[PDB]
């Protein structure tokens, strides 16, 4: 399914989307500005992405899945499980800081997504899923994706308030650290 | 005091009324304070702004909750805790606008609100830490409460929009429970 050509276009939308919320914040990203700024026609973009929402969750699925892709795992080949689960969150956590205000409007949009923006949701909790699971195993348990689903939800929570300067990044890892201790601490 | 406790329940029960009728949106300042009968001045002293307005009327709610355990005493805290979830789940399912009204100010506090957001995460986390003890909560319950207070607020946003059932709720949360006590 699909073409080099939407391809190309869905890119172009989420490189603009990203830009314009790393300048202007969430209430900066609208529709006709996206389009304008990625050179597609408003009605292309509606058909792709429906709304400011689908736009922002779409481009942090794409983040979260760079991440996964571009990990080098090497660096914790001989750790633990409670290491390399503690890397991965550690890695997560560096990235959503690097650019406070592109994090912002992106878990904003995640965070109140609508029905309509399942898929997109969904693909975004399965990616973190995926990467806190795969730390603890390689293939995981069930258990492994029940944990994971935890932590993410603890980490969620800690992003939150990071972003409204309620947390210090010192308070969050202390709080991601007790999570994974009180879920899998024998595990090292 | 005694004026000072009635004018802030006025305060609060004003801002219920006007997040029951349009949510959050509809939570504004001068609407809430002639609602109430009580001076713009005297509702900034209480609540120096809309969103720890709202908190504060979220920790009432806890707060009301946590007041309304003899029945439970026979349970295990496996059971207890699962009790007390459910209670929750329950309670802000009822009145889905007021919900989202409360959700959406709490998940956007800033930090001139963290002392509300704070009292609000103490109520919560007690109200779990207190159903896995008998008598007081340990540290390690508090911080296993803490862990629960997380998933809890997670599936309230995903039950929020309709993305998760109140099945789906309950499901994930027994799940969060299991893995942390057993």
């Amino acid at each position: 399914l699909g073409s080099e050509a939407q391809r190309e276009r869905r890119k172009r939308i989420l490189d603009a989307t990203m830009a314009i919320a790393s300048k202007g914040g969430y209430e900066a990203v609208q529709m006709r500005a996206v389009a304008d700024r990625a050179d597609v026609a408003v009605g292309t973009l509606y058909r792709y992405f429906p709304s400011k929402v689908h736009l922002l969750v779409s481009a942090l699925g794409r983040e979260f899945s760079r991440i996964d892709a571009k990990t080098d795992r090497s660096a914790v080949a001989g750790a633990t499980p409670f290491q390399r689960l503690n890397f991965m969150v550690g890695k997560l956590n560096r990235a959503m800081q690097r650019n406070p205000l592109l994090t912002e409007a992106m878990t904003r949009a995640y965070v109140f997504a609508d029905a309509s923006a399942a898929s997109e949701v969904d693909q975004v909790e399965k990616l973190i899923d995926s990467m806190f699971a795969r730390a603890m195993a390689g293939e995981p348990t069930e258990d492994q994706y029940h944990i994971a689903r935890v932590i993410s939800d603890v980490w969620l929570s800690n992003l939150l308030a990071w972003l409204t300067r309620r947390a210090s990044a010192t308070d969050v890892s202390k709080r991601l650290d007790l999570a994974v201790r009180l879920l899998i601490g024998d595990q090292d």
